[PDB]
């Protein structure tokens, strides 16, 4: 973890030192999870905060943020969290995870090829940095703390106490925690379908190692364990060479080696794939898996060639003979293989969105190789499309109607939404407000959907840890973690948004029991404010603080 | 067929017509196998000699050269040949050719090599007969213009010995020109066929460069159709050695087409290996089924680069691993292909015959090469064409060696009693004898005549069929001197060099026939004879007798028996 420590980029903004004047000793206040605080500039705080009460359930995760700022250099600067107690019982200070909240470099408003002008960057707080122990400030700079308290799921309720110790070579600050009568199931046991696109080649090339070696799976086990205790269900697999072609700074590679051979019988090897699926599945990944692609966005299909010793491409589109023949003899193989395994039930081939000629003679090439493949697409509505599709997931601006959601829930099928670089909000962009990461999990609790898809977990540009823009598209939207298994404030801000999309879920298993259906009318009330369309009625930041206390309350 | 039609390049001599001022009418005659003659000058036979006589045995393959030259324009010249009758031998045995012209060079400017890279315009260009065209029914020939034709005429086993006469009808423009009287004289010995010859020949082999000419997929049928009666060429010569590539680029695509692997190398991401020997297995198998079935080599653990490629599948990308022998990397990597490729051999009955071969590098790589292929498979054999090394002389199974050295005949015996095989090479180093294409046809029949003095199995020499671009028109290349790097042409035309060299062989059996009969008669006096007109097959002694008359002696000696 010592070869995990960096450097943040230089700030584009330069440091006024008469801002500063007023600052006469190094200051310290708990902020607010809601807010980015700016490095060259003092907390925005006019008198400190010296306590914080909040409020959770058993097994519950709840985060709270603290402000240091400093006119002189702070020399090693720690934060350290006591255990917090209530007469006998204790949350042991084990299940506490502070960070520094780092600085990455951003642009703004978001599709389409970029230029970055340095004139339009500026440093912004979103990497919650838990692995390096102490930082070193200097003069004139502000630095966010976060703290991640793990509630045990065996945890008494009532009323806990604790100190946090910020100390550089002070003060204490007062944590306050009311634990609930009420338990959140552990992760693995949520109901809410999360899928973040995995990109293991990423890791590979960022940290220089051999894909799928040991060390490389050794590097990928805390990164995609941050998946997976945020409810990840989705294993990405790329089963052919480039799905996407290319568009993130790492290709997706194939998984599976497509051998012609020069007899005309067919080689198709699946170990990279079966050695990924197995170590994503064993971290409780495991609900589903989805392959890339049928449908490229280039009409290029990469083989081994014996023959000629050397890599071919078949240059075949939906709706040709040749595609249909190409396509046909893997899936077949691909379909023994999966039996084999046990895996056919959960795997899906997975579109990106094409002409409607095109997704449907796609359909009748996966139906002729075995009627039993499941199917997947994240793109647009299609009536035409919602008994073949066994996980659809929708552009947050078009709407499935509420008929077409319980029939898709009565026969078994996942029905979610997606937001990418076209939504200027909500996003998890890194200069998006904190907020809206939360509000996303929230907005799939009123529209009954089964949760949310991004299409990037971790393909990260070049330098990651210093500078989120890309070649294109608005910063961040290539990746919400970070190198060294660290969290974002967004995936954070998730989090909590899906812990409370399991909350609501059961209290209206409760109150629908206990016929109690004020309550439930209460909840679709709060629920209401999660619109896309209301976001400038009632900001992302106001509807999701006050729908947190509402569902507190019960 | 008519795809195979071709055009020549331009002749880049001028014709003097004051040189043709003499010849007032078609001329056609007899001419020699000896000689090469020009395009653009009258043949130099200063009276016409219209019968021509050979002599052979049963089995045997002999070739004459008529020669026609004309001041006026010939309108589609063709040849024919009728049955040789005394009993018949039937013209279905019997092949004519235009013998064509191709572009040539020269030797290195100091006449004493041809290695090393060249520009074309540094070096003179000539036209020169050497293609065998047996495809192209008619030509049209230019006035002022000379045009060989050549007659192969394979004699059937069974056929009766005696006196047997036959002609050769040349016509033009509609009319017969002259009908030439063909005599041939068949002995009461017989040779047996190519597949039971003893001479070791090895000319390597390049199916990539087939594929590529005819732009075809490789080892498809097609292919294969193509390089059938290509590969017929050289098995009926006596060839003995399927010339296998088991790894990429051997050779650093030294020649126009590189050669690509015929054995898939996959490194898997779970740490093993998985070989396929799918385009292998079908090549050997073809090449066999030709009757090409004696010995395959395998190309190449010590290629000039040292890099060897494998398909990653961890990344789905094609690497190198740059390792040298000597190296505990390079004894790893090609242990784990070399126990796989003995186990696959062992299954399909290829082991006993399958050779490992190298190329000629310092005495430390070769033992270095040779630890790792023993501690693979102690009884894998081994080959090698380079220089003598009396250190290496039990661990080669095939040995081939520079013509200018030379093993002792002891060395020599205790190989063959061992069951090894002993051969020479040339290549761009030898001013001659060689098979440049302006190389004078004897010398490429010299040197099998050399291999019997040598008490040597055959010959051996690197390029088949490795094509340039445009290998009918132009032998020239961007390395060595022209014709270094193909004997045979596309359409499976024949060359002077290869139809000579086939000629040798048949001597080198007839000798070898011919000292079996006066062993066991005890006639010690035959055997005396034979070696006396074999020791004018030195290669220092090419200044005091000529190629061309050593050959033509010995022929006539070897014939009276
Ligand atoms: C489901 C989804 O997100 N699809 C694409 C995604 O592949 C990526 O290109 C993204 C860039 O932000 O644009 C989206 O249209
Ligand atoms: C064994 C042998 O023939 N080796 C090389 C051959 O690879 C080729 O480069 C040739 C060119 O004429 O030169 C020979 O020395
Ligand atoms: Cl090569």
């Amino acid at each position: 973890q010592t070869s995990e420590y960096y450097q943040e980029a230089a700030n584009p903004i330069a440091t006024n030192p008469a801002l500063w004047a007023k600052v006469t000793a190094p200051q310290i206040s708990w902020g607010s999870t809601d807010i980015r605080y700016k490095k060259e500039e003092p907390a925005p705080i006019h008198s400190a905060q010296k306590s914080m009460n909040l409020t959770a359930w058993k097994g519950e995760k709840i985060s709270a943020q603290l402000v240091v700022w400093t006119p002189k250099v702070l020399n090693d600067l720690t934060f350290m969290v006591s255990d917090l107690t209530s007469g006998s019982a204790t949350i042991s200070k084990e299940n506490i995870r502070t960070g520094f909240v780092r600085y990455v470099i951003t642009d703004e408003l978001a599709c389409g090829y970029r230029n970055s002008a340095d004139f339009d960057s500026t440093l912004v707080a979103d990497v919650i940095d838990h692995i390096t122990p102490t930082l070193t400030l200097p003069a004139n700079s502000t630095q966010g703390g976060w703290i991640s308290v793990n509630i045990p799921q065996g945890t008494k309720a009532g009323k806990y106490t604790g100190t946090v110790t910020v100390k550089a070579d002070l003060s204490e600050l007062k944590l306050n925690l009311q634990v609930k009568n009420r338990t959140l199931p552990p992760p693995s046991e949520w109901a809410f379908h999360l899928d973040l696109w995995q990109n293991p080649y990423a890791v590979s090339r960022y940290y220089n190692v051999e894909p799928f070696s040991k060390k490389h799976f050794d590097l990928m086990r805390p990164l995609m364990k941050l998946y997976a205790d945020a409810g990840g269900k989705v294993i990405t697999a790329s089963i052919m060479h480039k799905p996407w072609n290319g568009q993130t700074y790492d290709a997706f590679e194939s998984m599976v080696t497509w051998l012609k051979k020069a007899d005309g019988t067919w080689y198709f090897d699946y170990t990279v794939f079966d050695k990924w699926v197995e170590f994503m599945m064993d971290l409780g990944v495991k609900k589903q898996i989805s392959c890339y692609s049928m449908v490229p966005w280039r009409l290029s299909f990469q083989y081994f060639d014996q023959a000629s010793n050397s890599f071919k491409f078949l240059d075949a589109k939906p709706g040709e003979v040749a595609y249909e023949e190409f396509w046909m003899n893997m899936l077949q193989d691909f379909s023994k293989h999966l039996k084999a395994k046990g895996w056919f039930d959960i795997t899906h081939i997975a579109m990106d969105e094409r002409p409607m000629k095109d997704m449907q003679e796609t359909l009748k090439v996966i139906r002729k190789a075995d009627k039993d493949f499941k199917v997947s697409l994240a793109g647009t509505y299609h009536k035409e499309l919602l008994d073949d599709l066994n996980d659809y997931c929708i552009t947050i601006a078009e709407k499935f109607t509420p008929e077409e959601i319980e029939a898709r829930r009565k026969a078994g099928k996942v029905t979610t939404y997606y937001t990418c670089c076209t939504e200027p909000r909500p996003n998890t962009f890194t200069f998006s407000e904190p907020a809206e990461a939360e509000w996303l999990a929230w907005h799939s609790a009123k529209e009954n959907l089964d949760g949310y898809l991004r299409w990037a977990l971790n393909s990260w540009v070049k330098n990651p840890l210093q500078d989120s823009r890309f070649t294109a598209w608005a910063a961040g939207d290539t990746y919400m973690i970070y190198p060294g298994a660290r969290s974002s404030i967004r995936l954070e801000r998730l989090t909590e948004g899906i812990q409370f999309f399991e909350k609501v879920r059961i209290l209206k298993e409760e109150f629908e029991e206990k016929g109690n259906k004020g309550a439930i009318k209460n909840i679709d009330k709060t629920l209401k404010m999660f619109d896309e369309s209301s976001m400038d009625k009632i900001s992302p930041t106001t509807a999701v603080n006050k729908a947190k206390k509402v569902i507190n309350r019960y």
